[PDB]
């Protein structure tokens, strides 16, 4: 295989289809293993996963109550992965693409490979991951990446937003009918007061709930960016790591940059390797990568603001997706396939950046 760089993929059109006649890249096996599809909804299936399934008398009596929110009926299927199902099902899920689950064996510590997990499993099913010490709300069903009546009110109500290369004839708000490809929430809201590294980047999402559609590209970039690390960073990597990464960025590939073992990993490595940092940022590239390569990219900002000459300004002058338009968000927006919700959506009651309680109309998953 050859293991490109997710940081240096301004040159690649992320979103095109790369086709054979009758591979090698890391990047285009998992596009062939696990097609995106635009047009299907979202499955309505929701993973946990735990190392004892709920039943087990070890099961942390503190998360009975939260996993039931998740587990009943919903009119929504519930896959609850116990640890010692994890690797059997990652090597019958990535038999097409086994150096993902040969990185995933060699992460030195057991929360490495939970964060790690969740892209995993949305990457090739898709549906909702959400961590055992969170609780849903409200049905699956009444969330805006779901109930095609807020669909609606979002399609309706607001118009795309231009940016330099788009083309206006190509752009229109009821693309969003089919569902996000990928539903992500605020965690931090880029304009807070507090820049402590308490958060690990300035935007930034909840890793411990995401929904998505299989094969998204952008859970696509993540697994290509944690499986080359992975290998670079330990000492058993298997393959011949040096050969087989992207001559120009060697030290894009080590996580020591941002050998490791179980013994030497701290939380900053962790941070800089699987944790909400990295996953931000892949975010934003995607963001600002698609907007490069696409003339009809879908942008609905519904609480277009303060901000609103700038972000103008860098979507039609700069071509750049701006901090800024995921500052303040009350109501949901749109980035081509992505639906991104408020901090109350996936992070109410914490009584800080404007979020609402956990009975705010907005409010979906409380995180304990
Ligand atoms: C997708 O979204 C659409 C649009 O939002 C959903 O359709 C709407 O669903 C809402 C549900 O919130 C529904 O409003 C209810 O209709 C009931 C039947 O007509 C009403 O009886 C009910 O009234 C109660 O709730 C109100 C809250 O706004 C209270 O003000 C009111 O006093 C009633 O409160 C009593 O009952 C509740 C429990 O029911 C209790 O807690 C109280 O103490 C009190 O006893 C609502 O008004 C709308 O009618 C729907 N709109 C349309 C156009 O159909 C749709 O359901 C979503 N789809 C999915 C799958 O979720
Ligand atoms: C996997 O994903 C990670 C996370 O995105 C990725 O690491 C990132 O790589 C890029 C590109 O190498 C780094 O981007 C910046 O590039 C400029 C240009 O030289 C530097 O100046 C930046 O750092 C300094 O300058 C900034 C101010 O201008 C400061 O904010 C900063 O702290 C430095 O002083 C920076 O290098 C980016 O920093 C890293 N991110 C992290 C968390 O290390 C990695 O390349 C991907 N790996 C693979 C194999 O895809």
């Amino acid at each position: 295989t050859l293991l490109p760089t997710t940081s240096h993929s301004q040159d690649i059109n992320l979103k095109k289809q790369i086709t054979v006649n009758k591979l090698h890249n890391l990047r285009d096996q998992l596009s062939f293993a696990f097609p995106y599809d635009s047009q299907a909804p979202i499955p309505q299936r929701v993973w946990q996963t735990w190392k004892v399934g709920a039943d087990d008398k070890n099961f942390p009596s503190s998360f009975r109550t939260y996993q039931k929110t998740w587990s009943g009926s919903y009119s929504y299927q519930y896959s609850l992965i116990s640890d010692d199902s994890i690797i059997p099902f990652l090597e019958n899920l990535y038999a097409p693409v086994p150096i993902v689950i040969q990185a995933f064996k060699l992460m030195p510590g057991n929360i490495l490979k939970a964060d790690f997990l969740r892209y995993l499993l949305l990457f090739a099913r898709g549906g909702i991951y959400s961590d055992m010490d969170t609780m849903l709300l409200k049905p699956i069903d009444s969330w805006p990446s779901q109930n095609k009546s807020w669909l609606n009110n979002i399609i309706d109500l607001n118009k795309p937003i231009p940016y330099k290369n788009s083309k206006p004839s190509l752009l229109s708000s009821d693309e969003i009918s089919h569902q996000p490809g990928l539903v992500i929430g605020i965690e931090a809201d880029p304009d807070r007061d507090d820049w402590s590294e308490w958060y690990a980047r300035r935007i930034q999402f909840c890793q411990w709930t995401i929904q998505a559609k299989p094969g998204h590209p952008i859970l696509r970039e993540l697994i290509l960016n944690i499986t080359a690390t992975t290998l670079a960073s330990v000492q058993n990597p298997g393959v011949p790591v040096s050969e087989m990464i992207d001559p120009r960025f060697e030290e894009d590939y080590n996580v020591n940059y941002r050998l490791k073992n179980n013994k030497n990993v701290d939380g900053s490595d962790i941070m800089n390797w699987t944790g909400p940092g990295i996953f931000s940022d892949i975010i934003f590239e995607y963001m600002n990568n698609v907007l490069r390569y696409n003339s009809d990219i879908l942008l609905i900002n519904p609480n277009l603001r303060k901000f609103y000459k700038k972000i103008s300004e860098s979507l039609q002058s700069s071509n750049s997706m701006p901090w800024e338009f995921f500052s303040f968000l009350k109501e949901p927006v749109i980035v081509d396939d992505v639906m991104v919700l408020p901090i109350t959506s996936f992070s109410p009651d914490v009584g800080q950046m404007g979020a609402q309680s956990s009975d705010d109309k907005m409010a979906f998953v409380k995180h304990m």
